[PDB]
C-alpha cells in the first residue's frame, strides 16, 4: 500500500498524495528531508492546479501569525494555521498539524509540476518563523503509535518512487544497510570522510568536504559542493572524460549536452564515491555515484533526435547537499529514532553492464581528524 506512492518529474522534486481540511482536500506535496514546514498553496497561481482553500476547511484553526521561507531556490511567504492533514497512501492516520497557507511566492512552483505544496521533513531547529513551530512529522509521532523513523527510494520524465513511514520496506533494497550518524539534529546533518573521483582521492583535508555543513536534502536536485570541493571534483572528471571536450558552460551547468540517442557515452565518466562516516571510531562507508545520476535527463521533444543531458553538480556556499541525484537508486532510511541515516542498493538501482552504483565498506582510516567542520 505505501510502495509506489511517490511521482514526479525529473529535476522538479518528488510528492505525495496528502488531504488537508475537513473535509479533505485533495494536494500533491513535494518530499523535502531539507527543510522543515509544511506549506501549500492557498491562493491561485499561475503554475497551481488547486490550492487549501481554508474557508472551506470546518477544523482549519488561523494562528494569527505570518511567515516567510526563503530557500535555495525560490521563495514564499504565508499564513500560519493549523488543520487535520491526512496521507491516503501512508498510515491511515489524521493528525492535526501547522500548515503555512502559502499566499504570495518568487520562483518556486513550477511551471506544469503536479505538486502544490511542500512537505518539510527535517527537525524543528530549522522551522520558520522558528523552533516553536512543530515539523509535520513531529505531530505524526506524538498523535500517532507512528515508529520515529521513514524511508525513502527515489527513482530515476516521469519519475516514481516510496516513501516508507514508520518502518523498512526489505523489498526496496538488496544487500546491507549502512549507517551514517546525524551529527545534528536540524537538517539531517551527516559527515563525508573522503571523495574519490574514478578512484582517485580528491585529497583535501576532509573538513573541506563539510564545509560548514552536509546534509541529505530530497528537495535539492543536484550534489551541490563546497567551491574548493566543487572545483577539484569538475578538474578531475574533465580529466576523466578529456577523450571529449565540453564548454564550460556545461560543467556551470548553463547548457546541455546533446548525444545522437542512444549513443551516450557513460564510460567516458568517472564514477563518483562518497565517503560517509560510520558509527564506530575512524571508520567509514561509500557510496558510488555513477555518471547516469549526475547527467541529469533534460526531456524535451524538440531535442529527441538525441539525448541531452545537465550536469547535476554544482557550487554552494552552504555545505554540501546530497540532493535528489544523489538518493536516487539507493533506499535511504532516515532513522530519527536512532539518530542516524541508513543507505542501501535500492531494488530501483542504476547500473549499466559495466558498473553498478554501491554501497560498500567497512574502511578504516589512520588519520585521527574530526571531519566535521564546526
Ligand atoms: C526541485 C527544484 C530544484 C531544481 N534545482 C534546485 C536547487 C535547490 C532547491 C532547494 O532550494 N530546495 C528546497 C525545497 C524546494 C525549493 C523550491 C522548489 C522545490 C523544492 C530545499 O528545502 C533546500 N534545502 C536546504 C535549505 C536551504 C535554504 C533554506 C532552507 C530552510 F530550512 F527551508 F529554510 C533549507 C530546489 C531545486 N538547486 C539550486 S540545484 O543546485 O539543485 C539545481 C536546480
Amino acid at each position: 500500500e505505501m510502495v509506489d506512492n511517490l511521482r514526479g518529474k525529473s529535476g522538479q522534486g518528488y510528492y505525495v498524495e496528502m488531504t488537508v481540511g475537513s473535509p479533505p482536500q485533495t494536494l500533491n506535496i513535494l518530499v523535502d528531508t531539507g527543510s522543515s514546514n509544511f506549506a501549500v498553496g492557498a491562493a491561485p497561481h499561475p503554475f497551481l492546479h488547486r490550492y487549501y482553500q481554508r474557508q472551506l476547511s470546518s477544523t482549519y484553526r488561523d494562528l494569527r501569525k505570518g511567515v516567510y521561507v526563503p530557500y535555495t531556490q525560490g521563495k514564499w511567504e504565508g499564513e500560519l494555521g493549523t488543520d487535520l492533514v491526512s496521507i491516503p497512501h501512508g498510515p491511515q492516520v489524521t493528525v492535526r498539524a501547522n500548515i503555512a497557507a502559502i499566499t504570495e511566492s518568487d520562483k518556486f512552483f513550477i511551471q506544469g509540476s503536479n505538486w502544490e505544496g511542500i512537505l518539510g521533513l527535517a527537525y524543528a531547529e530549522i522551522a520558520r518563523p522558528d523552533d516553536s513551530l512543530e515539523p509535520f512529522f513531529d505531530s505524526l509521532v506524538k498523535q500517532t503509535h507512528v515508529p520515529n523513523l521513514f524511508s525513502l527510494q527515489l527513482c530515476g520524465a516521469s519519475v516514481g518512487g516510496s516513501m516508507i513511514i514508520g518502518g523498512i520496506d526489505h523489498s526496496l533494497y538488496t544487500g546491507s544497510l549502512w549507517y551514517t550518524p546525524i551529527r545534528r539534529e536540524w537538517y539531517y546533518e551527516v559527515i563525508i570522510v573522503r571523495v574519490e573521483i574514478n578512484g582517485q582521492d580528491l585529497k583535501m583535508d576532509c573538513k573541506e568536504y563539510n564545509y560548514d555543513k552536509s546534509i541529505v536534502d530530497s528537495g535539492t536536485t543536484n550534489l551541490r559542493l563546497p567551491k574548493k570541493v566543487f572545483e577539484a571534483a569538475v578538474k578531475s572528471i574533465k580529466a576523466a572524460s578529456s577523450t571529449e571536450k565540453f564548454p564550460d558552460g556545461f560543467w556551470l551547468g548553463e547548457q546541455l549536452v546533446c548525444w545522437q540517442a542512444g549513443t551516450t557515452p557513460w564510460n567516458i565518466f568517472p564514477v563518483i564515491s562518497l565517503y560517509l562516516m560510520g558509527e564506530v571510531t575512524q571508520q567509514s562507508f561509500r557510496i558510488t555515484i555513477l555518471p547516469q545520476q549526475y547527467l541529469r535527463p533534460v526531456e524535451d521533444v524538440a531535442t529527441s533526435q538525441d539525448d541531452c543531458y545537465k550536469f547535476a553538480i554544482s557550487q554552494s556556499s552552504t555545505g554540501t547537499v546530497m540532493g535528489a541525484v544523489i538518493m536516487e537508486g539507493f533506499y535511504v532510511v532516515f532513522d530519527r529514532a536512532r539518530k542516524r541515516i541508513g543507505f542501501a542498493v535500492s531494488a530501483c538501482h542504476v547500473h549499466d553492464e559495466f558498473r553498478t552504483a554501491a554501497v560498500e565498506g567497512p574502511f578504516v582510516t589512520l588519520d585521527m581528524e574530526d571531519c566535521g567542520y564546526n
